[PDB]
């Protein structure tokens, strides 16, 4: 009968290293259709979104054939972050700012100390006898923006420590709101400029048919629209039953799903002594989580009318501040060995320990 | 009759791009001689000092002919800051520490993110097909001193957050006074050394007659002695009538006067692919506002006997801290395109937004 | 009679530039055997340990002959810090955490701004006509670890400023204890890795008989076991009698003893235009005081059962934070003149002034 369906379905779905995580998807419908208790939904909906935040980033580079590298360049970093955009809007509209303030932070740390620190250790052992070099000038424009990102986080934090100023809490707490809803346009203009610089000004250095190819970016985002409602709506009741803090599930365990394609798609290229691509994945994804996914959520709240600023807290800011400074001194010469990467791993386990202990409301 | 006066007056005064801002000068005498209300004096005395903080820096490089580049090098950065030295002493002696603590700060930010960030954007569009390079080694000695400047600002800030120490306010607030009056000699010795390094040790890389030439640096500082009394003595009553905060007039609008020659004398040289000079203007002026104009005002107060420390606040320090770090990563390779400059502009509009909103005593 | 003793004793003991500081040693026994008042013991026991924290680092490089550079490399930085390890355990077991929290900090500052800043000034004047260059790649691995060290100090500081969290003091003060006893294993694994990187993976770039040679590392540590009990047990009563603060004796005057061999063993090599060795002494000693002597004391307390965290305070952290950032921009090109060194000296006198004034319990 239909001959376009027999082996093409073998070409799209099953051609991946995570074949066994698939049939835990319909049970998360079936347990929710039945009513099995809420931590058992949460255990499956972080296993039902690993081969869907990977079989979407597979289906970006098989959509550069019909559209060209101009559109196909932009959809690289767009659909590799097609989980944080789903969750950090389903959580904003459900009064749970906590998760919108950690999951958009936990993808900035995981794209800087675990996507990146593993792809220097786990490549530097393979190419220890060869010599490794990368392109500096591709990864200097990214740290300019991450310091435009950080200063927008620093100033609403320090307004909260102006208790001397003869102002109450409800006077200063709407001074953190008005200047965060105004930094968000200045963050968007320094990303729409960053596309023009990359896709038009400096383009010097910086299988499956298409009628079916659009089809598995229709359905396999809709299941991510379903298995993000189940994560967000039941994260309280599945943190009591494990005695993990919600500032550990939202900042560590949940940014393993959202960077499950940016991780095994970067340890591909670390073994080939091509660190230019495992710096275009690790850094070029953290910028959009810095400067497009964050200052769209501040606008989306303010269009809806929900109190949300850029205040992440005093403890979260020091971790984001050191991660940008340690990453800059690691990359400032263009030659890599493995000890540059083991230091980035152990500086991520420090962030895990401080947020594992912190059992505090 | 006098033939030395006819066209020489055309040579000195009128030869500038700001011919129309001149006849707003005598009205600021005439309205003050009459008694027109105080915001109308303040509107003219920031227009009467744009072509006088430019027609003095014109009359420095026409005084290198008779004196040589040894004296003529030092008077470059001396008389381009011949407005901040006038105002930040007329405000210290009038109980208005606020302006002495912002105008000496607003010239450190404007010499790092608006003098400098415009002269990479507004040159990088002109020379986008050519290639731009500068000298790193001229602009590494300047960032050593700006980190000697910052640490002298960090420690008196953190003494104010030692409320645990079993000490009152009036015990700690004279511990911020004794260590700020003692950091100021250590800041002066690392600038008198910086002149010797530049004017004597490493000199490898680093029209109008003179009897009339001294004359228009006599009078055209005396009018700056007059139109600085009118700015300082009437800045309160001309901030109520506009509902701008005095931490916005003293930190943004007033550092457009004091850097009106350092700005159009740096966008001259950005178009010639000579960025070595638009880094000797942008950085070499911020060091003196860092390390000579600030630690002379701490001494001048203490000789007079007026309580003034180096405490600028918690909100002002984070802006000064990021501006030194973002400027260092912008300059660390010696090749410029325009996207290095648009990031420095938009990181100055963040400082404008946080101080436009802050309507707080 | 014994011929192995006559001139060999002249070879071991007296062959040093500090012959006159020796006979102040037995008086510190004799005054303690008599009972002369306690500041007179403290004045001698910082003079009895200058030619013993030098005549031990002499007797390391005369123990590379029989053991080879594999063992003899490790004993360089081990016995040059054979005073801080003695004092910061004799003070931990005597309830005086103050000194364990300053002396392990005052050797991180003195190995970065006074061992290092003098060996660029006091060499750069000698070789001002020659040109000075060093190896960058030897001194990039050291700043990776010092930022793994700093972040372990930043997070227990900021837990103390979470008074909003609906938690008391005794709830948060054991959250600073549990995460400091857990960062200390992650600090040790990134130093045992640093030995393997140096002593086995990248060994490309990075007189006296031995039966007597072991003998003068037996006795001349035992006197350092004696003259460290006399410093620690009598530092209170010899700070009242001078009106110096104990946060000045423990952070300045006492880190002149512990870096008395790392100082005149680095100004040896600064005059020979060999700055590769005066960066392997200044930086390679600060890493062990960062990442082995500190996270062993946190374990040693916790094995004994004594409340000690990594909290050093808010004032001490800013000095440690700027010292790592100013040192990185000084070394980022591999060419030195003297003005890079005078800036590091005067940024150490700022730390002296802030802790000379601070007369506060």
């Amino acid at each position: 009968g239909l001959k376009d369906f027999l082996s093409n379905l073998q070409e799209v779905i099953l051609g991946t290293k995570l074949a066994i995580l698939f049939p835990a998807i319909p049970a998360a419908i079936i347990c929710t259709y039945c009513g099995v208790s809420q931590p058992w939904i949460f255990g499956l909906s972080l296993l039902g979104l690993t081969p869907l935040a990977e079989r979407v980033s597979f289906l970006t580079e098989q959509l550069a054939f019909y559209t060209g590298p101009t559109l196909g360049g932009l959809l690289n970093a767009t659909c590799g972050n097609a989980t944080e955009l789903i969750i950090a809007i389903l959580a904003l509209t459900n009064n749970k700012v906590a998760v919108v303030k950690y999951s958009l932070l936990g993808s900035i740390l995981s794209n800087l100390l675990l996507v990146l620190g593993t792809s220097l250790f786990c490549g530097g052992i393979a190419n220890i006898r060869r010599e490794q070099r990368f392109d500096r000038k591709q990864a200097d424009v990214n740290f300019f923006l991450l310091l435009l990102g950080f200063l927008c986080h620093l100033l609403p934090l320090l307004v909260g420590y102006l208790k001397n100023g003869e102002a109450s809490a409800a006077v200063l707490s709407d001074m953190q709101l008005s200047i965060s809803r105004g930094f968000s346009i200045v963050m968007l203009i320094s990303y729409i400029a960053y596309l023009v610089f990359q896709l038009w000004t400096h383009r010097q250095l910086f299988v499956i048919s298409f009628w079916s190819g659009f089809a598995w970016l229709v359905g396999m985002t809709l299941v991510i629209a379903l298995l993000s409602e189940y994560v967000v709506a039941t994260i309280e009741e599945a943190s009591d039953k494990w005695n993990l803090s919600v500032s550990f599930i939202s900042i560590i365990l949940l940014p393993i799903v959202g960077n499950a394609a940016e991780h095994a798609g970067a340890v591909i290229f670390a073994f080939k002594n091509k660190l230019d691509i495992s710096l275009g994945v690790a850094l070029g994804s953290a910028t959009q989580i810095g400067l497009f996914v964050v200052p769209l959520t501040i606008i989306v709240a303010w269009i809806l009318g929900i109190n949300m600023d850029l205040n992440f807290g005093p403890l979260e800011t020091g971790c984001l501040a050191v991660s940008i400074i340690i990453t800059a001194f690691t990359l400032q010469d263009g030659s890599s060995h493995y000890m540059k990467g083991l230091v980035l791993l152990l500086c991520y386990f420090i962030i895990a320990i401080c947020f594992f202990v912190d059992k505090l409301p």
